[PDB]
């Protein structure tokens, strides 16, 4: 992978105050308002059956990695064109690094 990480810790709080609302970490995991993000990190987009899946998700077949997760967190609705992910675009740029970094950590 190239992108090389910044904190386990820290970016778990942030999964906590951002991801964990509509997310889980652990495996397999309630697919409660978003899926479960266990073992995303290495595995295409749309890896989880039953839950409520969209053709835009299957079409627009994503890796991922470390990049095209920092770019979809952006603006998951404009990079997956259908989507229910009603949520607000992490902006914050920095914290994002220490996010990915823990959901890269917890998804080993
Ligand atoms: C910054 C914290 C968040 C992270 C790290 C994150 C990450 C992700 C990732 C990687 C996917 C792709 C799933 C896949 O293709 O298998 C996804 C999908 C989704 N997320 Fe999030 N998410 C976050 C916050 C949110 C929030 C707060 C909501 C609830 C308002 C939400 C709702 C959803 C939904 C409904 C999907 C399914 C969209 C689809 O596949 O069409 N997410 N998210
Ligand atoms: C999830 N966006």
């Amino acid at each position: 992978t190239e992108f090389k990480a910044g904190s386990a810790k820290k970016g778990a709080t942030l999964f906590k105050t951002r991801c964990l609302q509509c997310h889980t970490v652990e495996k397999g995991g309630p697919h409660k308002v978003g899926p479960n993000l266990h073992g995303i990190f290495g595995r295409q987009s749309g890896q989880a059956e039953g839950y409520s899946y969209t053709d835009a998700n299957i079409k627009k077949n994503v890796l991922w990695d470390e990049n095209n997760m920092s770019e979809y967190l952006t603006n998951p609705k404009k990079y997956i064109p259908g989507t229910k992910a009603a949520f607000g675009g992490l902006k914050k740029e920095k914290d994002r690094n220490d996010l990915i970094t823990y959901l890269k950590k917890a998804s080993e």
